[PDB]
């Protein structure tokens, strides 16, 4: 965790991206993801993970998954011991092919609060303790300009 917090920003990561989060996600922590949905994207996802194991797959405390089929949606879920739980689906989605976005994930004591382009998008209640999250995963069809962290 750099003293100059601007030095913790990750620029132009290759997708698929996996990175260690530089400190624990305590209440008040922000994760800021700037990017662009490329032409013909089907879906992309941001995963807050407990480790980087590929097989068996690392637990995912928070799966945030924009999908571009038909009217579009966002699917949120949690992965434990390689099995998905019950999906929470948001149909009021701000994501579109060939549009830029800024995602802000705010870690609260009880939930994640997600805003896109400065507007509230969704809430996701913690299912796994957020103190187990150490890894950020970005997968699918997206271009990421930058990843930043604001720790309390
Ligand atoms: C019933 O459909 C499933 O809904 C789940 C959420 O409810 C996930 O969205 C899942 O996609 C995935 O399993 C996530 C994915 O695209 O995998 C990429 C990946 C990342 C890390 C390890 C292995 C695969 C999708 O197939
Ligand atoms: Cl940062």
């Amino acid at each position: 965790l750099s003293l100059n917090n601007l030095q913790n920003i990750i620029y132009n990561p290759v997708i698929p991206f996996v990175g260690t989060i530089p400190d624990q996600l305590d209440p008040g922590t922000l994760i800021v993801i700037r990017g662009h949905v490329p032409s013909d994207a089907d879906r992309f996802q941001v995963d807050l993970q407990n480790g980087s194991s590929v097989k068996p797959r690392a637990d995912v405390a928070f799966h945030f998954n924009p999908r571009f089929k038909r009217a579009g949606c966002i699917v949120c879920n949690t992965l434990i011991n390689e099995k998905w739980g019950r999906e929470e689906i948001t149909y009021d989605t701000p994501f579109k092919r060939e549009k830029s976005f800024e995602i802000v994930i705010m870690v609260l004591k009880d939930k994640f609060q997600v805003a896109v382009n400065g507007k509230h998008t969704l809430l996701y209640g913690h299912r796994i303790g957020p103190e187990k999250i150490d890894t950020l995963g970005i997968y699918g069809k997206v271009n990421i300009h930058s990843i930043g962290f604001s720790f309390s």
